């Protein structure tokens, strides 16, 4: 029997970052992955693939609609979908090799197979051929991640009634793509194919898109996506999804109770993500789940079995890749006798549409439900000289500040490069900065971040300069 | 003779922002501009025009070199140079109307003409036809800005031997553009026409481009610009620039003393910018200049005449647009009896090439010259999943931290979206953040700002995760 200090089950962003941090702290560490390659959901069927298709489709969007204005003379651009998907596949293969490299550099043992608990200290690793080996580990970090949710009445066929996994591998640009469900994934992949020529209709039970974010962002994102051609059927309860050859028929009822029928040639189900624990052998180690199917954890991400921890999508909190990464570093440093901290209020959330959407801190709805006295500052992206020069003019920056102390309580962005502008707000809130603090700091001109500076001026005293 | 509390000579970013900040504080404010429209250098012949052409030319670069890999099918793209410039002119016209809106909204009086001092309290405003009006102002803010520098043997002709002003309005894509000076302006305008098909040769007297920035950024920017097709003749002292019909011949000597000759059809002189005070009548008010031609200032940007202040490119400091803006707000708030402060160490500098370059704080060369014990952190952009997805893999993030306290002393970036990532570093240093602090803060995944977190991990304890 091989012996290790720490075992990590799952090779997603939480898993392999946790392993590296365990190796850096001196633990003999092993990581177990059932997939053929390392990287988890985010690399193989998640973040990296979506960003690659989003980047290529946005290039296609510019060529089709803005090149003439930009002074670039081309004929009607055409989509080579096989090259798009193939290039994305190479991007995934690139990142997988980098993760392999990191494992070797940190002297982490990598085992391919399904890891199941035999006890609180023994783990069975079953390879593809069915053979098994048992290893011993003093501590174990569960990082098994999540799987796509679905609806029980939908029969997924991996052809036309699909999830994000297959949607990233289409053999053609859909004529009419139907998106069932209000997950972020649906809006991102819908943007990809909307740009590539598809008709996209989002059919959703929820009353607004991205409802977990600030309401202004919900409003502005639907406003800009409609402007781009996406159609939205909100507050609509789907009751059926039929495949009839080359056609999918979605039947539902609207908020007034009337019947609704939507037909397309492709249907993507994006109704959320579900924690994944199948085959993990939790009963044999004694680890408890909650009513939602998540590994119960305490303040130290510890299960009821003291030597077993759990991180990432398999536990409570925002199901984000960098949230799993931070929790992995947290457990490793905790195992080393340190006292780390995670501020979950300061974990940003990003939507990778164009314009990008990003938020950190409290939403206005959260401040209202708590009876917090707050100020609002708001500056539009179209007023920036940088946006006029690039034609990326959609969106707004919104800052919430405590009315008495001026401390920034939440920053909510929709606009060009918001996925990276949000970092300024994260650092600002980490140092408990006031709106006045940010308003007085130099922001490079011309940049999109000047909208943050202007919004902070608006929040601190309604004294923005460029509005 | 009308009376005002504050008069502002110049409608640049410093000029008009100061006027707005003065109007917000309750002062009767008037602003004078000799140009036909408002905006100063940055709007009409500076930041906005160049940024517009950089965005258009980068699109053309993608269509020519990356669209096929992206899966976008087009024929060879062609340049409509008249349309490029026309759109840029429209962006300038857009922004000019916005400044007009801001002046009227803040109830600032706008006068067109040359502003000249009659005394420390009277200012003559001379229109083009010769008519004059004299105004009285308790205080005056000098914001007359800058002009392109040149060399005594250079005869500028506004056709083929040109400055930045004319290069932004070319009627054809150059066959071979010669750039004299490796400054921010020269590299940006060279990149514009390089992408559009021109051959670009940069001739620079110093041994490195952008020498006012960190040496790593100098090296990496030259490394990538060469990869993009730019040619560089460094350590080269130009001694003659003659126009011979449709061709310009630049004669110089290399580091070995051997003669060097470069021929092109367009020659851009980018040897820096010089403070502009022509016709301002400073002698009639008593305001003294320094040896370099700049309006002398003290701690409060005050001249020797106590009621007259000066800001922007006409005074000491980095000749940057947001530097003029901040100094305009500083003088305005100082006039109001408040006690503001400008931290010149925390004013970022941006080069809008692709990849973008940005730095803030001390350079490594400065830390060496001061004998500061420092740590270095460095993460490459090609290792980010986000960069792999977009194919924007060039560059590095470099963080300098104090060896004893771990406090970040400077952050230097070359990579995608550096123009907006630098904002995180500015806010970080403003709060005296340590390398460990940034390394522990949540960074959205996948984003380019993750390279900042990784570089901070490298600086704080050589413990980056993805390297
Ligand atoms: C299309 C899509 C786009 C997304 N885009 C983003 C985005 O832009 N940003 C973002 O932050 N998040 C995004 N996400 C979410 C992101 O993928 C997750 O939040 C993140 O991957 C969390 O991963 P993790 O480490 O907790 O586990 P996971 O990445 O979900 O994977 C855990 C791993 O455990 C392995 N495993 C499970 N059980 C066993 C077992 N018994 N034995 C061995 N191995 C096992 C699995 O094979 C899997 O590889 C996206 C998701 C999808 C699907
Ligand atoms: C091609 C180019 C690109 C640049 N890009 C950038 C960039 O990306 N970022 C950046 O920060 N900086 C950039 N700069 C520099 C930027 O333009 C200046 O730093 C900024 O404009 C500072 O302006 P200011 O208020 O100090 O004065 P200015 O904008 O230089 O001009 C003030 C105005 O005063 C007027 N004036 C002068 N004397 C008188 C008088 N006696 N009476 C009446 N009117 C008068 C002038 O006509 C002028 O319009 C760039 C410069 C150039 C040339
Ligand atoms: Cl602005
Ligand atoms: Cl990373
Ligand atoms: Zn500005
Ligand atoms: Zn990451």
């Amino acid at each position: 029997m091989n012996q290790f200090d720490v075992a990590v089950i799952g090779s997603g962003p939480g898993g392999y970052v946790a392993a590296i941090r365990c190796a850096q702290l001196g633990f003999k560490t092993v990581i177990i992955e059932k997939y053929s390659t390392l990287g988890g959901t985010c690399l193989n069927v998640g973040c990296i693939p979506s960003k690659a298709l989003l980047d290529s489709s946005e290039h296609f969007e510019n060529a089709k609609h803005t090149f003439a204005t930009h002074g670039i003379l081309i004929d009607e651009p055409k989509v080579d979908i096989a090259q798009m998907i193939s290039r994305k596949n190479d991007v995934v293969d690139q990142t997988t090799k980098g993760i392999n490299f990191l494992m070797d550099k940190n002297k982490i043992t990598v085992l391919q197979g399904v890891g199941s608990f035999e006890s609180a200290t023994q783990i069975k690793v079953t390879k593809a051929d069915g053979s098994s080996e048992v290893i011993e580990a003093k501590n174990t970090i569960i990082a098994t991640g999540s799987k796509p949710s679905s609806l029980p009445f939908i029969t997924l066929d991996k052809e036309r009634v699909i999830t994000s996994t297959e949607a990233l591998n289409l053999k053609e640009v859909p004529k009419h793509l139907i998106v069932i469900g209000g997950g972020v994934i649906g809006l991102e992949l819908g943007s990809v194919y909307l740009r590539l020529g598809s008709d996209v209709t989002v059919v959703e039970y929820l009353d607004k898109i991205i409802p977990g974010m600030d309401g202004t962002l919900s409003k502005e994102l639907q406003k800009t996506l409609k402007k781009q051609g996406m159609k939205f059927m909100l507050s609509t309860a789907v009751s059926g999804v039929e495949r009839n050859g080359d056609t999918v028929k979605v039947t539902a009822k609207d908020k007034k109770g009337e019947d609704v029928v939507v037909e397309g040639d492709y249907c993507l189900v994006s109704v959320g993500r579900r924690p994944y624990t199948d085959g993990l052998g939790l009963e044999k180690a004694g680890v408890e789940l909650d009513e939602r199917g998540r590994v119960k954890t305490n303040d130290h991400l510890q299960t009821n079995v003291p030597n077993i921890y759990a991180i990432g999508d398999v536990v409570k909190g925002a199901m984000l890749a960098h949230k799993a990464e931070e929790e992995g570093v947290f457990v490793a440093e905790t195992l080393a006798g340190e006292k780390p901290h995670v501020n979950y209020n300061l974990i940003p959330g990003v939507v990778y549409t164009w314009p990008e959407v990003a938020g950190v801190g409290k939403t206005e709805e959260q401040l209202k439900e708590a009876g917090v006295a707050y100020k609002t500052g708001s500056f539009p992206m179209r007023a920036l000289g940088r946006s006029r020069a690039s034609m990326d003019t959609d969106g707004v920056i919104k800052i919430l500040a405590d009315e008495k102390t001026d401390e920034i309580l939440g920053v909510h962005m929709i606009g060009a490069r918001a996925a990276d502008m949000i970092a300024e707000a994260v650092v600002a809130m980490e140092f408990r900065a006031s709106a006045e603090d940010i308003a007085r700091i130099s922001h490079a001109h011309p940049t999109y971040t000047e909208a943050i500076k202007e919004a902070a001026l608006d929040a601190t005293g309604k004294r923005a300069i460029h509005m």
